[PDB]
């Protein structure tokens, strides 16, 4: 819980876009595809499968996004946009 079970999530989101892995799956690509990057609803996000499980709750997951490192989530906790340099080695 706390700050060990949402900076674990926190990893493992940025990590999709990080280990260059939302330009392929398309199921990041058509939430992405509606800015560009900028525009992922937090039903993908939840719907990540192992998002779902490491978080157990969409509570942990709207913190995590809440807390984004590389990314930033609007107040409607329902987009996220990434950073435009890509991530390197990032934790």
């Amino acid at each position: 819980m706390s700050e060990e079970t949402s900076t674990q999530i926190l990893k493992q989101v940025e990590y999709y876009f990080s280990d260059s892995n939302f330009p392929r799956d398309k199921f990041l690509r058509s939430e992405a595809a509606k800015n560009v990057d900028n525009y992922i609803s937090i039903d993908v996000i939840a719907s990540f499968n192992r998002m779902k499980t490491i978080s157990t709750d969409l509570q942990l997951i709207t913190e995590a996004l809440k807390k984004s490192t590389r990314l930033q989530v609007s107040e409607d906790g329902k987009m996220v946009r990434r950073l435009d340099p890509l991530p390197e080695n990032i934790d």
